[PDB]
């Protein structure tokens, strides 16, 4: 079959961490984790009740605990109290979707193209691990620092079985406007359907947070795409960047780019960013007790 998953699932004591504030709901807290007698304090986000509810949060914990890459969020541990809590690395600047919205006027081309490279590295890693994310979107990329983003939200993620490289889903609330056409029609998901979502994600970034197909009810989307419509070329995008996006949206899934090629193409563009994104004012912009604080990326096993 396949290789044994020897990731370790760390069980954390409720006494080891302190909730500090609410960051979100739709419920994530900001907080501090102090492993018992280690002289470290680790900034964390804590994400908190039916029996199917905990069935799903544990599936996410399974996936999040099994990944280890600079451009994906890993589970630090879980806490098994009255309710199941995921303990994750604090990503201080929020989701990239909110970040590009709140900072339109000081995001230059170098940041945009580097984010594209980093997300492609994260997704290439997930493909190496035979993982299909199925929910890639700018809301699901977090900002550790403005120069370092990570992919998160594995609530739909699916490890491809030993043999077949395709997942068949059931119904539910699905993110239609980020999905390959073959997924909307036949509930088929592959790494190449993640490439489609990558293209939409890149389009969200190049429009500084626009909503894709804004106003169009999702029931219409499958027919729009069948007619050949796609998202429009964002004003800052040269044809070189827009052609990459459009290639992510081909009907033939095998004709879309591979993540490893998207790393290459956007790397090339990142060495001369003003040739590929045209932003008014680019070369002017700029983006940025705790004695024992250590980032999670420096706290290893
Ligand atoms: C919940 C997410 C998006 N979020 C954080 C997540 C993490 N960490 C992590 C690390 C790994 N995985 C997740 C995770 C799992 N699943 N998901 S998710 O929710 O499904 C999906 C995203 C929709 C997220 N979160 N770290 C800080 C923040 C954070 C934040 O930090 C600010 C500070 F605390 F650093 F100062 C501010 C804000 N906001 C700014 C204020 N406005 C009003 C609301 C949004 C959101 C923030």
């Amino acid at each position: 079959g396949e290789a044994p998953n020897q990731a370790l699932l760390r069980i954390l004591k409720e006494t080891e961490f302190k909730k500090i504030k609410v960051l979100g709901s739709g419920t994530v807290y900001k907080g501090l984790w102090i492993p018992e007698g280690e002289k470290v304090k680790i900034p964390v986000a804590i994400k908190e009740t039916s029996p199917k509810a905990n069935k799903e949060i544990l599936d996410e914990a399974y996936v999040m605990a099994s990944v280890d890459n600079p451009h994906v969020c890993r589970l630090l541990g879980i806490c098994l109290t009255s309710t199941v809590q995921l303990i994750m690395q604090l990503m201080p600047f929020g989701s990239l979707l909110d970040y590009v919205r709140e900072h339109k006027d000081n995001i230059g081309s170098q940041y945009l193209l580097n984010w594209c490279v980093q997300i492609a590295k994260g997704m290439n890693y997930l493909e190496d691990r035979r993982l299909v994310h199925r929910d890639l979107a700018a809301r699901n990329v977090l900002v550790k620092t403005p120069q370092h983003v990570k992919i998160t939200d594995f609530g739909r993620a699916k490890l491809l079985g030993a043999a077949a490289a395709e997942y068949h889903a059931e119904g539910g609330k699905v993110p239609i406007k980020w999905m390959a056409l073959e997924s909307i029609l036949h509930r088929i998901y592959t790494h190449q359907s993640d490439v489609w979502s990558y293209g939409v994600t890149v389009w969200e970034l190049m429009t500084f947070g626009s909503k894709p197909y804004d106003g169009i009810p999702a029931s219409e989307i499958s027919s729009i795409l069948e007619k050949g419509e796609r998202l429009p070329q964002p004003p800052i995008c040269t044809i070189d960047v827009y052609m990459i996006m459009v290639k992510c949206w081909m009907i033939d899934a095998d004709s879309r780019p591979k993540f490893r090629e998207l790393i290459i193409e956007f790397s090339k563009m990142a060495r001369d960013p003003q040739r590929y994104l045209v932003i008014q004012g680019d070369e002017r912009m700029h983006l940025p007790d705790m004695d024992d604080v250590v980032d999670a990326d420096e706290y290893l096993i």
